[PDB]
C-alpha cells in the first residue's frame, strides 16, 4: 500500500517560524558564517511528502518467519507491568504538547481533575473500541543544520496528550524491557557511549578477519508495513500482560500504530497514513525490533558469516567474518536485495569496510586516542558539523531541549567538544552567573533535566577519568575537526585552548563545584597538568536508567 495518502490540505505551521541564525554577538564568536546555519520549516513539508510517499513491496520468506519465532521464543520470558495513571503522567515532559481537550503537560504532571478523568475516558476507549483510527497531528520539524555542497524538513505525526499518556500506562514497560530480552547484546540502547565502543571493539577483536559496515535504509518509518506493525505487536503478545495492557496494545496497534487520519495545525484533513508514526511511544522499541528482524534474516538470505549486529532503531552496524574481497561485495550485495524485498530498501548502497574507524552510524565513529599512561583508548565520536551548528542556534535562541548540553555528555572525549563547546558554553555561564541554573536536554531521545556544575561526575561515570586526559588524538580526526572549523568560520582550536585558560582561571576562583568543573574538563588546557583523582560524588551518582532503552519521539521524562 501507499505510505501515505495526501487530500491536498497544506502541512502548516502552529506558529512563526525561525530559519536563519540570528546575528548574535554570543554566537558570533562561536561561529562567523552565520548564513550557513539554517533550521527547517514547514516551506519545505511538499519536498518531504514526495520523498516518503510511495507503494512499498514486501515478500516474507523461511529465514524472516525463523527469525520471527527466535525473537518472540525469546519476548515470552517478559513480564511486562502496568504503569498506574500516576506513573504515566509523571513520565510526560514539562512542555509536551498540550491537548486539544482543555489541559496540558503542565496539568498531567500535576495530576490536575480535568487532565485525569480525561485520560481515563481515552483508556477506557482504547478498552472499549477495538477499530476506530485514532487521531494524529502532522508538522513539520524544526531541525537546525549546515549548508551542504539543504534537507526538507522531516515530518512528525502524533496523537493527542491524553492518548500519549495512555500509551505510557500501556507499553512503557514493555518498550523499556523486551528489546533487551529479544535481541540481547545487539540491542544499542542498552548502552552508554564508552559500552557500545566496547561491544563495537571487542566485536571486531573477535573475528579472524573482520568486516562490517553500516547499512541506512531509504526513509525508514516510511518502509514499515502494516504487517512489519502486527508483527510487532506479535512480540509484544508474547509478554505475560495484564488484561486491560493487552486490550490497550491491541487497540492502539489497529488504531494508531498501523496507520491513521493526518490533521494539520489547521484542523483541516491532510491525509492518512499507512506506515510507522514519527510520534508514538513504540517507535523507537518498534522500528529497533523491525530493522532487526529483517537484517538478521537477510545475513542468513545473503549468506554472511558470523553476523553480528548492533541496532538502534533504523540504524545498523553489521559486522561478520569476512571471506575475501570479491565474496563480501557479493554478499552485501546479496543482502542488499533480502533487505530489499523485505521492505528495507537502502537509501545508498552499504559499502564493506575492513577497518573499524572507517564505519559511520549516525554520523558516529570509533576513533582513538591515549590517557597519561600513553594507553590506547578507544571512544565515540562523530563529525561536529551538526552539533557545532545547533551550539551556535541554541547560543543565540533560547530552545526547550539543548543539544549541546547532551553532546557534551555523549562526546565528552573528543577534542571538539572538550575544546570547543566546553569552553564556550561554560564561559557563557560565567558571564551571565548561571552555572547552577538545571537546563533540559535529551539522551537517547528522552528527556533529562541536568545541571552544568555536575558535568564533572557524570563525566567521569559515563566515560572514566581518561576523559579528562585522552590527548594524542588521531589524524584523520583533528584533520576532520580542523576543516570543519574553517567552513564554518568557527575560530581555530589555538584560539579555544586560550580561551579555556582563562576559562579556567575562573572556575578556579570561584572554588566549589566550579572548581571542580575547571581542574577537570580543562585540564588538557594547561602545560602543568593537575593530578586527577576519582571525584567521590560521582562514585555516588545514579545514573541507572540513562541506558536502559530508546524513546525518541516517545515524549519521555526522566527525572
Ligand atoms: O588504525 C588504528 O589505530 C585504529 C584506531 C581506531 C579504530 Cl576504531 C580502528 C583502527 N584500525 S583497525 O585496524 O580497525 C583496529 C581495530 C581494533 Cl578493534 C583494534 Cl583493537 C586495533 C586496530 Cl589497529
Ligand atoms: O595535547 C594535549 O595535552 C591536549 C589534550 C587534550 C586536548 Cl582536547 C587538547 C590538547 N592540546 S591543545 O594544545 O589544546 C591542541 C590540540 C590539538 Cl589536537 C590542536 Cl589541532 C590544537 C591545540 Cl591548540
Ligand atoms: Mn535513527
Ligand atoms: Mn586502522
Amino acid at each position: 500500500s501507499m505510505s501515505y495518502t495526501w487530500t491536498g490540505a497544506l502541512i502548516t505551521p502552529c506558529a512563526a517560524e525561525e530559519s536563519k541564525l540570528p546575528i548574535n554577538p554570543l554566537s558570533n564568536s562561536l561561529l562567523r558564517h552565520h548564513n550557513m546555519v539554517y533550521a527547517t520549516t514547514s516551506r519545505s513539508a511538499s519536498l518531504r511528502q514526495k520523498k516518503v510517499t510511495f507503494d512499498r513491496l514486501q515478500v516474507l520468506d523461511d529465514h524472516y518467519r525463523d527469525v520471527l519465532k527466535e525473537m518472540k521464543a525469546k519476548a515470552s520470558t517478559v513480564k511486562a507491568k502496568l504503569l498506574s495513571i500516576e506513573e504515566a503522567c509523571k513520565l510526560t515532559p514539562p512542555h509536551s504538547a498540550k491537548s486539544k481537550f482543555g489541559y496540558g503537560a503542565k496539568d498531567v504532571r500535576n495530576l490536575s481533575s480535568r487532565a485525569v478523568n480525561h485520560i481515563r475516558s481515552v483508556w477506557e476507549d482504547l478498552l472499549e473500541d477495538t477499530e476506530t483510527p485514532i487521531d494524529t497531528t502532522i508538522m513539520a520539524k524544526s531541525e537546525v543544520f549546515c549548508v551542504q555542497p539543504r534537507k526538507p524538513a522531516r515530518l512528525i505525526v502524533f496523537p493527542d496528550l491524553g492518548v500519549r499518556v495512555c500509551e505510557k500506562m500501556a507499553l512503557y514497560d514493555v518498550v523499556s524491557t523486551l528489546p533487551q530480552a529479544v535481541m540481547g547484546s545487539s540491542y544499542g540502547f542498552q548502552y552508554s557511549p564508552k559500552q557500545r565502543v566496547e561491544f563495537l571493539v571487542n566485536t571486531w577483536k573477535s573475528k579472524k578477519c573482520p568486516m562490517g559496515f553500516s547499512y541506512d535504509t531509504r526513509c525508514f518509518d516510511s518502509t514499515v508495513t502494516e504487517s512489519d506493525i502486527r508483527v510487532e505487536e506479535s512480540i509484544y503478545q508474547c509478554c505475560d500482560l495484564a488484561p486491560e495492557a493487552r486490550q490497550a496494545i491491541r487497540s492502539l496497534t489497529e488504531r494508531l500504530y498501523i496507520g491513521g487520519p493526518l490533521t494539520n495545525s489547521k484542523g483541516q484533513n491532510c491525509g492518512y497514513r499507512r506506515c510507522r508514526a514519527s510520534g508514538v511511544l513504540t517507535t523507537s522499541c518498534g522500528n529497533t525490533l523491525t530493522c532487526y528482524l529483517k537484517a538478521t534474516a537477510a545475513c542468513r538470505a545473503a549468506k554472511l558469516q558470523d553476523c553480528t549486529m548492533l541496532v538502534n532503531g533504523d540504524d545498523l552496524v553489521v559486522i561478520c567474518e569476512s571471506a575475501g574481497t570479491q565474496e563480501d561485495a557479493a554478499a552485501l550485495r546479496a543482502f542488499t536485495e533480502a533487505m530489499t524485498r523485505y521492505s528495507a530498501p537502502p537509501g545508498d548502497p552499504p559499502q564493506p569496510e575492513y577497518d573499524l574507524e572507517l564505519i559511520t552510524s549516525c554520523s558516529s565513529n570509533v576513533s582513538v586516542a591515549h590517557d597519561a599512561s600513553g594507553k590506547r583508548v578507544y571512544y565515540l565520536t562523530r563529525d561536529p558539523t551538526t552539533p557545532l551548528a545547533r551550539a551556535a542556534w541554541e547560543t543565540a535562541r533560547h530552545t526547550p531541549i539543548n543539544s549541546w548540553l547532551g553532546n557534551i555528555i555523549m562526546y565528552a572525549p573528543t577534542l571538539w567538544a572538550r575544546m570547543i563547546l566546553m569552553t564556550h558554553f561554560f564561559s557563557i555561564l560565567l558571564a551571565q552567573e548561571q552555572l547552577e541554573k538545571a537546563l533540559d536536554c535529551q539522551i537517547y531521545g528522552a528527556c533529562y533535566s541536568i545541571e552544568p556544575l555536575d558535568l564533572p561526575q557524570i563525566i567521569e561515570r559515563l566515560h572514566g577519568l581518561s576523559a579528562f586526559t585522552l590527548h594524542s588524538y588521531s589524524p584523520g580526526e583533528i584533520n576532520r575537526v580542523a576543516s570543519c572549523l574553517r567552513k564554518l568560520g568557527v575560530p581555530p582550536l589555538r584560539t579555544w585552548r586560550h580561551r579555556a585558560r582563562s576559562v579556567r582561571a575562573k572556575l578556579l576562583s570561584q572554588g566549589g563545584r566550579a572548581a571542580t568543573c575547571g581542574r577537570y574538563l580543562f585540564n588538557w588546557a594547561v602545560r602543568t597538568k593537575l593530578k586527577l583523582t576519582p571525584i567521590p560524588a560521582a562514585s555516588q551518582l545514579d545514573l541507572s536508567g540513562w541506558f536502559v532503552a530508546g524513546y525518541s519521539g516517545g515524549d519521555i521524562y526522566h527525572s
